[PDB]
C-alpha cells in the first residue's frame, strides 16, 4: 500500500534562519515571491480514475516559512493513490495545506493538461551576458567580484544569464532588471558563475544575490529573478524586487 | 570531479524480452529517444556551456543505458573544459554508442533553438475521459482479451494517465490498422500499470507485445513520452513498420 | 528512358537573395524538406519498387533545385533496375547534392512506414477566421508596417491561405518571440501574395525577411508546407535559430 | 485577371466511348462509382477573403459521362478568384455542374480543412501479392497473361497490390472475389503489363474487371484503384458485380 494523503510531509524552514547570514535590516529590503510549477500532479477521482494536471503555486517571499521541495514532492506523491471527489476538492487541500506550512496564504491554480498546448518555451528579458570572452579557473564563492562592478552611466537595463549553478547540481536562468550605474558584465558573469559550488537554497541564492547587488551596486531600483530547473517534478522560480511584486506569467524556459 | 565514460552502466534489453517471450528476431523496430535536459560543461577557457541534448538509441542495441548512471556520467561533463561544441557531440557519441552496444545519434543543442516552441500534445483521440470505475491496481494484461472486435479501422489513440513504480508517469499514443479496438479496456489496460515495476523501455515493449497478441492488428506503432528523472527523460518508440517518430516535441508534463 | 542525372536543373539561391537585398551571411538558417510521393524504380529482377523520399536541402546550398526537373529526374529510374534499396538512396544523395552544391539528405521509405500515419494541422492559434474585407490583391509588404506593436510575447501562428502562381497551395507556420503582431494585418499581408509569382523557397524567404523587418522579432521561425506539383512537395523552414523543423508529418491539402 | 467561374471548362468524355474497346454485353457487367478527391479546392468568400476545402466527387459508373481530369483541374480553378456567398453555394453549384456534365446525379461533400486532423492513411484491404521472387523484362500490355490464371480450389479472398502504374500515372489496386483461387504470379505480371499503356483511370479499372471475369470467372468480383492525384485531383474508380461503393475515401501513402 502507497502512503495515502499526508499533509505531515510537508517540512517548513522559517526564511529568517537564512536571511539571519545576509545580515538585513528589520524591514525586508525587498518584496516578491517564489512561484513553483509542479509538474507531476496526479490523484484518483472518486471512481478511481487517475487524474493529472500541472499546479502553479505561489508562496508569497513575506512567509514566516519557505517550504522544503523534497518533502513537497513527498506531499504531492500522497495525492496519487487517493480518491477525491474533484479537481475543485484537489485545489482547495492545496492551498490548506500550503498555507499552513508557509505561515501565509499561498496561491494555487490546478490546471488541465490540455491547458499548455501550444504553449510556448520562453527566453528571459533583456540582453543574455554570457558569451564572453573571459577566463575563469577559480569556481569558489566571491561576493567581492562586485566591488565597484557599476561605474557606468546611469541607466535602465535587464541583463540575464543562463549559467546560475548552485548546489546534486541545481540549474538555472537568472534575469536582472534595474536602474542605476552601469553594470560591468564581466564582473557580473564572474560572481554568478562563483555559485557553481556553493550550497545555498534557490530562494535563497536569489535573496543573496539581490542584497549584494543591492550594497556593491546601489542601484535605485531592482529585480532578481531566477527560474531553476525541476528536481523530483517540481521547480522553483524566486522573484525579488525592490518595487515589483511578480513576473507577469509563469512560462517555461527551455530546460525547465 | 572531471569527464569519466566509466560511469554509465549498461543493462541488457535482453532481461525483459526474454519475459516477454520475445525471439532474437524483434517483433517490432524503433528507438529510444532521450531529452538530456541539463547538458553542461566548460569551454576552452573555463567558462560554463549549457545545451540540451537530443540523443537516439536503436532499439536493436544489445542495451539500454540505465538512467541514474546516464545522469551521473553528465555531470562528470561539468567542470570539464572541452576545446568546442562539437567536441562534446563527438564524446556523446563515441561513450553511449559505445556503451549500448550500436551507434547512437547526438545532437547537441543551444537553448535559443527553443525559443518559441511550442508545447504539444499527442495525436488522434485521448481515450482518458470515460466515466468508470477502477476497483483494483494489479497489472493485468488479460484486460485486453478480446479487446479488438470492431470493423477494419486505422486510427490513433492516446492517454496521458500512463504510470509505473518513485513513480515515473508518461503519456502514449497508439497508431494501428486491425480491428477497431475497445477505449474501456484500452484504458483499463493501460491504469493497470500503476503499481507495475520496470523500465519505461520495457514498458513500452510489453504494450507493444501485448496489444500484438491479443488484439492482432496488422500494423501497430507505441510511443511513449515519459516524465523526466534527473534531469534526462526517456521517449520510447515501437512500431511494426516505422523506425523514428516524425516528430520530437515536448509535451505538457516534461 | 534510363537513369539520367543531367535532367536536374539547378536555380541560384541568389538570385531572389540578392533581391531582398540579403547579405552573403544570412539572417536565417534552415533548410527545405521535400517530399517525393512518386518514387519508383525496378528491381534487380525488373520487378517495380515503390517508396516516399524524405529529401532535405540545406539553405545554405547555392541551388535550390527546380521542381519539374527533379520530376523528370527521377522519372528516369522508373524503367531503371537497382541492385537494392540503398542503391537508391544512394544515387540520389549523391545526384541530389551535386546538384545543390552541398550534401542532401535523403530517406527512402516503404509505403508501410505510413499506414495509419494521421494528418497533422499547424500548432499555434489559425489567424484565418477574420471577418474582413479584402478590396485588392495586389502585394504589398507595407501591410506589415506598424503590425507589431503588443507586448513582448513568445507564440505560434498559422494560417492555411498562402498562395503563389497556376497555382500553388500552402499553409505557414509562424512562431516568434518579438512584440505582440496584430493578426489583421499579418493576415492581410500573407492574402496580399495570391497573384506573386516567386518560388515556395522563395516566398518563405521574403515572408521570414519581411517579417524581421517590419516587425523586428528578437527570434523568427517561418515555416511553410505547400501542395504538391508533378507529384513532389516543398517545405521551406526559415529560422533565426532553428536548423530543422521537430516534426515532418503530412497536411490535409498536401 | 484571372479567369472566374466557368462551367463551359469541364470536359465530358462519353463512358460508351472506351467501354466500345471492352465488348460488353447490353447491360454493364459491373456497378459503382468514380469517387474523386479535390485537395485544392479554393474560392473568395463574400468580402475577398480565401476560404479553402476539400471536396469529395462521387460519380456513378452508371453516368453517360466521366469527367476529364486536366478540364476538371481548369473548372475548379476557376473558382479561385470569384466570390461567393456562402460554403452551401459552392456545393450546390459543384452538384448542378459535375451532374450536368456526368448526365447523372454526382454527390460532392466539401469539407473544411480540420475535418481532416487525425484522420489516417490507410492501405488496402487482403494480402499484398507484391512480394514475389519473379522477373519482368516485358511491360507490353498483355491480358493473356491471365489464360488459367484461377485453377485453384473455390475461396473468398482479397488481394492487393502498390504497382499499378499506367499512361505516368500511380495506384494501388484492391480486388476482392469469390471463384477459383487466382494465381498471383499472373495476376501480378497481367498488373505490371500496363505500365507502358495509354488509358484513362475508370477504363483501366474496367479492363481489368472485365479481363478477370473473362479469364478467371469468379462467381462475384470488385475491382477498386486509388490513383495518385495529377493536377491536385485524384480518382478512385470502384467497379464490383455485387457492392457499389467503397466504405470512406480514405488516401493512401502516396495520395
Ligand atoms: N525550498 C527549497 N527546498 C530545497 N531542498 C533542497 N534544495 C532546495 C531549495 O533550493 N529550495
Ligand atoms: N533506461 C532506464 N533507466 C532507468 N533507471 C530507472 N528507471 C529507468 C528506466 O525507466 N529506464
Ligand atoms: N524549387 C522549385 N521549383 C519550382 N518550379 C516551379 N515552381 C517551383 C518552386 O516553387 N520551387
Ligand atoms: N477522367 C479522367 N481524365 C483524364 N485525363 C487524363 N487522364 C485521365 C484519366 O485517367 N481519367
Ligand atoms: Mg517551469
Ligand atoms: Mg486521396
Amino acid at each position: 500500500y502507497a502512503n495515502q494523503y499526508d499533509p505531515s510531509l510537508l517540512q517548513p524552514v522559517p526564511r529568517s534562519l537564512n536571511r539571519n547570514d545576509l545580515h538585513l535590516s528589520a524591514t525586508l529590503p525587498f518584496q516578491g515571491c517564489d512561484i513553483w510549477t509542479l509538474y507531476e500532479l496526479s490523484w484518483l477521482n472518486q471512481k478511481g480514475l487517475p487524474q493529472v494536471a500541472i499546479g502553479e503555486v505561489s508562496i508569497p517571499a513575506t512567509s514566516a516559512n519557505l517550504i522544503e521541495s523534497k518533502s513537497f514532492k513527498l506531499y504531492l506523491n500522497s495525492y496519487n493513490q487517493t480518491r477525491f471527489a474533484s479537481w475543485d476538492e484537489v485545489q482547495t487541500r492545496l492551498v490548506h495545506d500550503l498555507s499552513a506550512c508557509a505561515g501565509e496564504t499561498v496561491t494555487v491554480n490546478v490546471k488541465s493538461l490540455n491547458e499548455y498546448t501550444a504553449e510556448p518555451i520562453v527566453t528571459m528579458q533583456g540582453e543574455c551576458i554570457d558569451d564572453q570572452d573571459i577566463e575563469i579557473a577559480n569556481y569558489e564563492f566571491d561576493d567581492a567580484l562586485l566591488q565597484g562592478a557599476a561605474q557606468g552611466e546611469e541607466v535602465s537595463e535587464v541583463l540575464h544569464s543562463h549559467l546560475l549553478k548552485s548546489n546534486q547540481p541545481d540549474w538555472g536562468s537568472v534575469e536582472i532588471a534595474y536602474h542605476g550605474a552601469k553594470m560591468n558584465r564581466e564582473a557580473l558573469l564572474r560572481y554568478l558563475v562563483s555559485f557553481r559550488e556553493h550550497n545555498e537554497f534557490h530562494e535563497q541564492c536569489v535573496e543573496r544575490i539581490f542584497t549584494d547587488i543591492m550594497r556593491y551596486c546601489q542601484p535605485q531600483s531592482l529585480t532578481v529573478y531566477a527560474r531553476y530547473t525541476r528536481r523530483g517534478g517540481l521547480d522553483i522560480n524566486p522573484f525579488r524586487s525592490s518595487h515589483q511584486s511578480a513576473p507577469n506569467h509563469n512560462q517555461r524556459m527551455a530546460r525547465q
